[PDB]
Formats: C-alpha cells, sequence, structure tokens
C-alpha cells in the first residue's frame, strides 16, 4: 500500500496521521463537549456537540467527556464522533482507501479490542487495520529490539519487557495511574493553598498549570524542606480571566504520586518498583540487558528531572555491580505514534493486517488470532 | 480541668458551648451587621456593630456580613468579633482557663486553620486548642466508628467516608453549595411569582421562609405535575409588616438544587451522586458498611422528605443486591457540635490539644501534624 | 506428657491443633495486616497489625503481607506474630507446655529450619519439637507406607515418592508454582473480561472466585471449544459491595496452569509430567506400587476434575500394561495436619523429637541431624 493511517487513539489526547511520516499530522484533546446553558442566538452555529480543538476552545460553555477512561473506551458513541473527526476534520481522508494502524494498552478488555475492530469495518469501512500494544511501538520509535518500555499516557501506566524481539507478557505491569490522576491530585492539592478548580473546564486549567510547572523532585523530603525555607521552588501561572495563582511545593508533591501511589489512596508499588518487579519477572540472562535499555514513552514522562529520578530509583533497588540506562527521548511525548508511523511501514508488516475480507468471514473475534 | 469549651464555627450559625453538655450553651447567627443609615438620635447606645441575635434582631437599619464563605473566613476582623461575642457575652467565660475544641470542613485553604490557630493563641490566650472535621466529629454524635457522612451547612456539603476508625482521604469529598445557595436561589424564584427580596436583611426573610415551608419531593417531575394541577401544595407565610406571600412549586424546587446543582449554572453531581462517587472511590470490601451507615448531618439535611430521597437516589445508584440504610437523627442540626463535646470530653483525647506552650515553639504551622 | 501441639504452617494458611485430634483445632489465613489510611476515631481499640481472621475480616482498610512466599518464611518478625497468634490467641496454650510438631516443604533453604527452630526453642520456649516434611506427613494420613505424594499448597508443590517406608531423596520434585501463582493468573486473566482486581485485599476477593468456580477441564482443548458455543460453562458471583462477575473459559483456564506452567511464563513440567518424572527417576522395582498409589494432597489439589485429568494424564505417560490410580481423599485439605496428628501421637515417636536440652548443647544446627 502507498499510504496507511496510524491513529493512537490514546486517552485524553489523540495522534493521528500517515505512515512514513516523522510526526503525527494531527494531535488534539480525546474530549467530546456539548452545551450546558441555555441558547438564546437564533441565526448562529449552534451546533449539540463540540470534538476536539473545538471543544477545548468553546469549553466555558460545555462540560468535556472523555469517552477514554484508563485506556478502556468507555462511551462508543462519542468514540464515533473522535474517529469521525480524525478522518473528515483534519486528516480529511476517506477511511475506505487507507488501511488503519490502532492503538491499545497491555491487559485491557478483549471486549474493547472486538467493539474497536467492528467499527472499523462496518462503521468507517476501512479495507485493513490492526491493533497494535503501545510499548511495543515505542521500542520501533526508539529503534531498539530490546528494552523494558515504561509508557504513561493520560489514563495508564504499563511496562512492557522485550529481549531480541520476543515480548514476556507474563511480566507485563500495568498501573491505572497516569496524566488523569496527576491532574485530578493537583485540583485537590492546589485548594490547600486557596484555590478551587472544580467544572470540566476548570480541569483543562489544571492540567495545564501540571504539565507548565510540575517536575520530579530527585529527593522529595530535602525537595520538600527545601520549599519549606520558601519562595525559590515558587513559580505563578496566569489564569483564563488574567488572575494569578502562586504554586509552591505542590508543583512537585503532584508527580510524586508516580513514585509513591498512596497520595492518591491507591495500593502499589511507584513506577520505579513497577519497573524493577518487571525486570525481576523477566528470566536472569536477559535482566542485563533491560537495566541498560530502560526506554521511557507517553506524555506523563515528559516532567523536568523524571528520568534523574528514574535512574536513581532503579540503580537503589538494581544490584550495584551493573550499569541502569535510562532512554527517554525528547520526542517520546509521540514515540508510539512514530513507532507506528514505522511498523506500518514495513514491507515484511504487510501480511498482518486484518483485511476486510478476512474479518468478515471470522467476525470482530478475528483481532486476538491475529494481534498481539 | 473539669471542662474544655467547643466551637461550630460554622457558616451561617455558630454553636458554642462546653465539652460534655448534652447541647450547644449558645445558637446564634454567624453574623456582624453594621448601620447603612444616618444615626440622628444623640443620647442613646448608639453603636458601631451588631453581632450574632443583636444583628438579627435590629437588621432592618444593619447591612448584614457573614464573615464565613463556603467554610472559609474571608473576614478575619469580624471573626474576631464573632469568637469575642461567643466567649465574652453569652458563654461568659475567659478563654485564658478554658480549652477550646474548634471545627473545619475537608478540603480547606490551609491559611484558614492557621491563622484560626493564631488568634486563639494570640489574640484569646486559650492554654490549649484542637481543629476537628465537621464530618468525623458527626460519627461520635451518631456513636458510629463506620460510616459515610453526609454533612451540609450554610456554607458547604462534604461526603466524608470512615470504617472502623479510619478515613479515607482519596475518597473524601467537597461541594461549595449548601443552605446559603439555597437561600440566594430561592430569592431568585421567588421573584417568578412576584416577591422581589433583595437587601441582605431580606436574604434573612427568605431564609426563614427556606427553612419554614421548603421539603424534598420524592418525585422531582411528579410533584411539578401535581403542583401544576395547583393549589394543593400552595403554603403561605407573613412576612415582617404582615403581608402575606404564597408560595408554590417554589417550595420543593429549591432543595432540588442539592440534587440538581445545574438549577444554580454549577457543574456538578448531586448529593446522592457525590456519596455514591465516594463511596465508590473506597476500598470493595467497605462499600457495604458504607452503605449500611449514611449518616446525615447539618440543617441543610432537615428539609422534610431529604432522608427518603437520599435513600431512593442511593438505592438507584447502588447495585440492587444490597440494603442502602439512611441514619438522619433528630438532632443532626447539632451533630457536630454534640460530638465535638463527645471528643473534647474523651479521656484518651487529652493527649491531642495543641498546648500554648507546644504553639509558642512551633507557630501556627503546629496545627497541621497534630489536626487531621 | 499428654498431649503434643502439631502447626502446619504452610503459605497463606496455618492448620493447627493438637495430636490425636481428627482435624485442625484452628484454621485461619497466613496473613499479617497493617492499616494503610488514617486513623481518626480517637478513643477507639485501634491497633498496629492484626493476623488471620481478623485481618482478612478488616482487610478494606489494611495491607496484606503473607509472611511465607514458595514455603519460605520470608518475614520473620511477621512469623512470631503469627505463631504467637497461634498459640495463645486460638489453640489458648502454654508454648513451654506443650512439644509442638511443625511441617516443611523438601528442597527449602537450611536458614528457614534453623530459625524455625530457633525461634521456637527462645521465643516460645516449648519443651521439643520436630519439623517433618509436608509430602511424609499425607501418607500418615492415607495410612500407606509406600505412595508418591503429589502435595500443592498455596506457595509450592512437591512429589514425594516412598516404598516400603523409605523416601527416594533423589526423586523428590519441587515446583515454586502453587494456589498463589493460580490467584495471580486469575487476577491477570480476569481483566481481560474487565474486572481490574490490584490491591492484596483484591487479592483474597480474587482468591474465594478461584476456591469457589475454577475447576480442572478432562480435555482443555475441547473445553475452550465448548466455552467459545458459550454461556452453559459461565457461573457469577457477587463481590463484596453487590456488583456481579460472570466468568466464562477463565473459570477452567486458571488450573490449567499446572498442567502448563508456561500459561505464567515459566519453563517446566506440568503436575503430570513432574509425577512421572518423579516416578522414572525411582527403582524400576517400586513404579508397578508407585503408579497404583498417587496421593493428592494439600489445597490446590481441591478442583474438581483434578483427579481426572491427572489419571488421564499419568495413563498417557505411563506404559498402557499397568494401573494407574490416584487416591484423593475428601480431607486432603488437611491430610499433611492428619497425619502430622499421627505422627506425634505414636508411641515410638517420643524419642525422635528434638529437646530443649539437646538444642542448647548443639544450637540451632541439631535440627539438620536428628529430621529429615
Ligand atoms: N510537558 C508535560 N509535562 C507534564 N505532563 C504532560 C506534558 N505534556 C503532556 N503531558 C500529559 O500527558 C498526558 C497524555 O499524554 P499522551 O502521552 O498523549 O497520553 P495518551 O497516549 O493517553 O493520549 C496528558 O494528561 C498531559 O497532561
Ligand atoms: N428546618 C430547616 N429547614 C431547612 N433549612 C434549615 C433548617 N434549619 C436550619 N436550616 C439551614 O441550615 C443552614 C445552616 O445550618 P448549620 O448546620 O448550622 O450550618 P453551619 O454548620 O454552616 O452553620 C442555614 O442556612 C439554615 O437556613
Ligand atoms: N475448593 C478449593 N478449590 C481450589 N482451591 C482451593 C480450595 N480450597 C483451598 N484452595 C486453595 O488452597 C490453597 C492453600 O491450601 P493449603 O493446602 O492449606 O496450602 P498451605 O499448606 O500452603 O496453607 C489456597 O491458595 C486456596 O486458594
Ligand atoms: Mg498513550
Ligand atoms: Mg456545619
Ligand atoms: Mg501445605
Amino acid at each position: 500500500e502507498t499510504t496507511a493511517l496510524v491513529c493512537d487513539n490514546g486517552s485524553g489526547l489523540v495522534k493521528a496521521g500517515f505512515a512514513g511520516d516523522d510526526a503525527p499530522r494531527a494531535v488534539f484533546p480525546s474530549i467530546v463537549g456539548r452545551p450546558r446553558h441555555q441558547g438564546v442566538m437564533v441565526g448562529m452555529g449552534q451546533k449539540d456537540s463540540y470534538v476536539g480543538d473545538e471543544a477545548q476552545s468553546k469549553r466555558g460553555i460545555l462540560t468535556l467527556k472523555y469517552p477514554i477512561e484508563h485506556g478502556i473506551i468507555t462511551n462508543w458513541d462519542d468514540m464515533e464522533k473522535i474517529w469521525h473527526h480524525t478522518f473528515y476534520n483534519e486528516l480529511r481522508v476517506a477511511p475506505e482507501e487507507h488501511p488503519t494502524l490502532l492503538t491499545e494498552a497491555p491487559l485491557n478488555p478483549k471486549a474493547n479490542r472486538e467493539k474497536m475492530t467492528q467499527i472499523m469495518f462496518e462503521t468507517f469501512n476501512v479495507p485493513a487495520m490492526y491493533v497494535a500494544i503501545q510499548a511495543v511501538l515505542s521500542l520501533y520509535a526508539s529503534g531498539r529490539t530490546t528494552g523494558i518500555v515504561l509508557d504513561s499516557g493520560d489514563g495508564v501506566t504499563h511496562n512492557v519487557p522485550i529481549y531480541e524481539g520476543y515480548a514476556l507478557p507474563h511480566a507485563i505491569m500495568r498501573l491505572d495511574l497516569a496524566g488523569r490522576d496527576l491532574t485530578d491530585y493537583l485540583m485537590k492539592i492546589l485548594t490547600e493553598r486557596g484555590y478551587s478548580f472544580v467544572t470540566t473546564a476548570e480541569r483543562e486549567i489544571v492540567r495545564d498549570i501540571k504539565e507548565k510547572l510540575c517536575y520530579v523532585a530527585l529527593d522529595f523530603e530535602n525537595e520538600m524542606a527545601t520549599a519549606a525555607s520558601s519562595s525559590s521552588l515558587e513559580k505563578s501561572y496566569e489564569l483564563p480571566d488574567g488572575q494569578v495563582i502562586t504554586i509552591g511545593n505542590e508543583r512537585f508533591r503532584c508527580p510524586e504520586t508516580l513514585f509513591q501511589p498512596s497520595f492518591i489512596g491507591m495500593e502499589s508499588a511507584g513506577i520505579h518498583e513497577t519497573t524493577y518487579n518487571s525486570i525481576m519477572k523477566c528470566d536472569i540472562d536477559i535482566r542485563k540487558d533491560l537495566y541498560a535499555n530502560n526506554v521511557m514513552s507517553g506524555g506523563t514522562t515528559m516532567y523536568p528531572g523524571i528520568a534523574d529520578r528514574m535512574q536513581k530509583e532503579i540503580t537503589a533497588l538494581a544490584p550495584s555491580t551493573m550499569k541502569i540506562k535510562i532512554i527517554a527521548p525528547p520526542e517520546r511525548k509521540y514515540s508510539v505514534w512514530i513507532g507506528g508511523s514505522i511498523l506500518a511501514s514495513l514491507s515484511t508488516f504487510q501480511q498482518m493486517w486484518i483485511t476486510k475480507q478476512e474479518y468478515d468471514e471470522a467476525g470482530p473475534s478475528i483481532v486476538h488470532r491475529k494481534c498481539f
């Protein structure tokens, strides 16, 4: 095929474009927004739903919903709006002409992948499609055939060990804590300095505070003490409406939830201990090359100082007789998409698409025998 | 010592008294009022501020300011008048002798608790003090150690899940909608029957209408349809000056803003979905016992029919396989003060006070290590 | 003496009682749990650690730890709590007074048996004690002196060939796969139907889903084809909180990990191949009588159909010329404790105890010369 789509149908943000390009043609919020107020002006574009950057622009009059929660599509009537928008509004393709790579977290419900397959063949009529694991696509962007990938988006953090191009599915870890839970935790702790952000539209203002100002502190208890001898670690943000909020230790106490999940009251290992536990579930001879090829992917891996702390923490867990290396590239915000754009372009991948002809003789249950 | 004080300095109404008493010694509006008109009579007790029942009595010539908004003290020089009035006028104590239990809503600004601590030790010179969460105190009055507490006052509604004595602070919810927002909404919908209530003194008249006549409809659309075949659900109230107002569906459409916050334009879950979401944020093993111990507290829970509406709605959200029970005691107007009167009286609590000697070696920051 | 104790301190279930009783006096989870949330109800039985049925009862607010992993005591400070609980809280004996039969898996670390001896003689001051192999104790409960015991608990599966009362230790097999690995795989594969169990208390919900509903298929690929023409093999289970989960092929696909360990990603023989390998490591004359006397033991041997799958699988490996019989008593859940109660009650065993004198002249190293 000349061109195929790769759609990274992520939680919170969707990345889309053509296989063989080096970056997404489109990136926009994975949001559908609906009016919450009385419409009074006739003779106007009174539209019953907005999606992506349209919903983000009009958000003061909208309730904003994400159809994807924790990497699982929880609203299919609105996920069809996000895929319709993706194909017809800023890729501006005919889906009937282009096969599509699609993207999923490990350990998802099987019904998610089946219903994602059924919609692509029966609503969008694609020639062929395939659903790929986000952490396998991250090694394609990095150019590896071995590494443990820590992929962390808006809804899920997951670890996938790979060695010599074989995955270890018994050692895959999933953690329902990534960018949305950090945004919600920042809304919670910003209340303690006096700022109430409570609506779905204000949740997007706090996501921008988090992205602009938050960081991961190399030693948290020393940083907490450094912020008690105050004013040096503080920054300020200017809200829509032009009011300013000053922000202090909540600037690094927020991303620490990744390393201390008990801040959001959940009982789990932190992301450093989840990467270590996943390496220690692997066969002993591969562990040396996994510690040396520790790949980071996805937007929740974009905090300043997170790779320095991930190296510090895996180095304290692992035996000191060997070298941990953290491979967090500057474009890792898109490595799942870039690696899907590599996979969908390979000549040896063109045999692996599920085709329309192969779906309509096997039903949506085809997707489990033909995809990892 | 034989007595501590306990003060529930809530929005709208202060409750004050001695630890181990059965009910508050003093209960009065959390109001300061100042003359809005020209004094002309020389040779009189002409006075620059009135507080509590003196403000409420003289209100026809006053502008009334509540110094607490949404559970946050917004006017500290008037809050010092309210604590001065509390201690010296109708408790008629000397704060220098009595340690005082104070009370706060969850998810408050930290500056509120610090400045309240500072006033208690540096302005009122108390021997010791503590700040307790209003919903944690409500279980002591109820005699539970497990339950989800809906507390709803004049300024704030909040849900605190507790199991076997442990709070789950991830599952705590705060909603900035309670009895003041329902008074302001009743003022607004009374305009549509042709009564204009607009001054701060008239807000008290509409608060008295809300207290005497309003109730929660068990099924709102059936009660709207009932009141449209009118005159059966209508009641009358006699204003000061003796003019009678007749009031109809606005009588139950006011309390319905607790279940439908969109009536006052705010995008949030009603008190039933806020309680159910707080139970569902808790660990799966405790939910069965939170549903059976759903405790209601504060004056905004005093409406006729709210326990029945709230049981009906949590029963519709919960799985049909188990028994929701709602514990709305008749003294729940005071269950925060009654609970604080138990707590301050316990022998095993006497280690927990912040003492003056421990404050003046740690500053007002002490209240974040000794209090929840 | 009148009575010894016998304590089968297994992984995740501790069985305890007196020699000559017909069944364990006490059975409880081999668990210690500590609070993970914040204590707010002052003046109550708040406590820093719960053990056994207290921990299993309060588990919604606790993180639950097992101090035995794969038959090895990994946390001695919490194993001392379990032995203290066993003796004082529901045997309610004086350990100073009764000699104790303890129990162990074969091919354990020698430090496990030494430290277990040292704790018994110095923390619990016992008169005398012994450590017996769980599989040898399973033959006493069966009335045999020859058989091969397949014992499978929570932590470890092991085969021990015995002929005319002599063990063949070169033919002993150990397999660090049993009931916990099956629970942890059921948590993994329930995720693919959309139920996410992840906390240490949700591991106890998935353990009951496994115990109530899981079973062993006689022909796995035929049962998989039977569950694909669905609904006949599905069952439903009600969780705490009253939600119901339906479960289908994951019902028999969980126990198949015993026959296909590659499901949990480990390279090993199944329990049938391990039993056949253990028989084939024995001398050629004894094999006829081992095939006729396969003894099932421990709780992971309790699935419906496991004895029929096991007899079908050993019959396919063994020569067709001779009788495979598998002996699977309904009391096999306790046969290690039952046969420990027999051993501890024999008049000929009363000279085989390690005594306090014989320990305190030889150190904890005494246990290697006097036990198996
Ligand atoms: N510079 C940044 N710092 C912190 N967080 C970021 C940054 N950029 C993006 N994010 C967060 O990454 C999350 C989603 O990124 P992405 O990797 O696209 O996830 P998904 O694949 O689920 O769409 C968002 O919640 C966003 O807040
Ligand atoms: N019988 C009643 N019916 C309806 N509302 C009431 C009743 N009694 C009191 N209220 C309302 O309760 C609110 C405050 O009660 P309270 O629980 O003391 O709150 P706070 O703790 O904020 O002072 C007031 O706004 C008042 O209007
Ligand atoms: N009826 C049953 N079906 C399946 N598994 C069971 C059943 N009863 C108990 N088990 C499992 O047996 C395991 C432990 O049993 P037990 O033989 O006491 O082991 P241990 O000796 O290690 O305590 C537990 O993991 C439990 O889940
Ligand atoms: Mg992603
Ligand atoms: Mg109150
Ligand atoms: Mg056992």
